[PDB]
C-alpha cells in the first residue's frame, strides 16, 4: 500500500497509535515518520490525508524544545513557518511535543501529545 512521490515511497496507516509507537512501527518497516521538505510534499500529504489527522515525523529536540524531524533531515523554522495551523504551534496544555497533518490546506500541522493516538505516515527512500 505504499504511495510513491518524487523519490519516496509513504504509507498512510489504517490503524492509529500513539507519535512514537508509530513511529517504532515505521522503523520496523526500514522507513521513519515523514518530513516534510517541500510545499510540493505538504500538498502531496494533506492531500493524501482526505481530511483525517496523521502524525508525521514533528517532535520536540534538545533542551530549548526546538522542533525536528525524527528521520534527522534539518528543521528549517523559516521555511517551515508556514506549515502551521493559524495559531500553532501553541504547546497547548504545556504538552504538546510532537506534530502531525491536521488540517487539508498548506497550513496544515497542529502540535499535540505525543500519547494521543492518530493515523500516521511513514516515508521510505526509493534505493534502486
Ligand atoms: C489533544 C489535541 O489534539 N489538542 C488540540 C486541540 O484539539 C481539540 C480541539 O479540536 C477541540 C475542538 O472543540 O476538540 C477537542 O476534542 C474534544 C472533542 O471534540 C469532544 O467531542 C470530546 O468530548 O472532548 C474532546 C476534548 O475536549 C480536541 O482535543 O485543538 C487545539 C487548537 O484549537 C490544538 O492546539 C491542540 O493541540
Ligand atoms: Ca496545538
Amino acid at each position: 500500500g505504499w504511495k510513491y512521490f518524487k523519490g519516496n515511497f509513504y504509507y498512510f496507516s489504517l490503524i492509529p497509535k500513539t507519535w512514537y509507537s508509530a513511529e517504532q512501527f515505521c522503523v520496523s518497516r526500514n522507513s521513519h515518520l515523514t518530513s516534510v521538505t517541500s510545499e510540493s510534499e505538504q500538498e502531496f500529504l494533506y492531500k493524501t490525508a482526505g481530511g483525517l489527522i496523521y502524525w508525521i515525523g514533528l517532535t520536540k529536540a534538545g533542551m530549548e524544545g526546538d522542533w525536528s524531524w525524527v528521520d534527522d533531515t534539518p528543521f528549517n523554522k523559516v521555511q517551515s513557518a508556514r506549515f502551521w495551523i493559524p495559531g500553532e504551534p501553541n504547546n497547548a496544555g504545556n504538552n504538546e511535543h510532537c506534530g502531525n497533518i491536521k488540517a487539508p490546506s498548506l497550513q496544515a500541522w497542529n502540535d499535540a501529545p505525543c500519547d494521543i493516538t492518530f493515523l500516521f505516515i511513514c516515508k521510505r527512500p526509493y534505493v534502486p
